[PDB]
């Protein structure tokens, strides 16, 4: 159970962003339903009134809480992996669109989960903005909790693979477009039954034999860490 606070851009704060320039939910609570429109961007989907404006090169932190800022961030029970995909704004996240730019899943020379990294970052993790097309787009930052993905949602709806997803709001002013973004993959649509990653018990299978969904990371990426950039008890 956790929701994005805000962003910093190259380790400046942009502040609160929720109902700002983040499309938050009323709430932490998961998405489950892998055919759900919920899995495009969360439970309240629409345009909120700002945009953050980055360039291409800019590190773009993420920054979650659980209940508020700069707290014990996620349940440390919630092992699993963080993604990040960007689409353009104008599609608002419907079709083949999304591109990943990001995945950390289970790192073998530390023994840590991506989840596990993100409570000692504070809850921030970061993207190098990619050199695409200047415009606006959605940024979409996604956990997957695999404490109870052992079962398949739609086996039993009280477990499954759980989906923390939160989309910003993000302007690219100055881009060469070097790397033209391509098209996607659909949420809801890339993640089913099937995809590896998705059903996983953490409790039987070693996490070193895990394989993240795809797809994979966008050969335009430029990369990211899950490392604190900014530290917001300073204010
Ligand atoms: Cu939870």
């Amino acid at each position: 159970h956790t929701l994005v606070w805000g962003v910093w851009v190259n380790g400046v704060d942009q502040g609160d962003g929720r109902n700002i320039y983040i499309r938050s939910p009323p709430n932490n609570n998961p998405v489950k339903n892998l055919t759900s429109p919920d899995m495009t961007c969360n439970v309240d989907n629409r345009v909120v009134p700002k945009s953050v404006p980055v360039n291409a090169g800019d590190t773009l932190t993420f920054e979650w809480y659980h209940n508020t800022r700069d707290d014990d961030i996620i349940a440390s029970s919630h092992h699993g992996p963080i993604a990040v995909y960007i689409a353009p704004a104008a599609s608002n996240g419907q079709g083949n669109v999304w591109v990943k730019l990001f995945e950390d899943a289970y790192n073998v020379t530390n023994s840590t989960w991506a989840v596990d990294r993100l409570i000692t970052a504070h809850g921030q993790h970061s993207v190098v903005v990619p050199h695409v097309a200047p415009g606006d787009y959605l940024f979409r930052a996604e956990i997957i909790a695999l404490h109870e993905a052992d079962s398949l949602y739609s086996q039993n709806p009280i477990r499954g693979a759980q989906f923390y997803i939160s989309c910003a709001q993000i302007t690219i002013n100055s881009s060469d477009d070097s790397t033209p973004l391509p098209a996607g993959v659909p949420f809801p649509g890339a993640y089913t039954d099937s995809t590896p990653g998705i059903q996983f018990n953490i409790y039987t299978t070693p996490a070193t034999s895990y394989v993240a969904p795809p797809p994979s990371v966008w050969s335009g990426a430029l990369g990211g860490s899950i490392a604190q950039v900014g530290d917001a008890s300073l204010e």
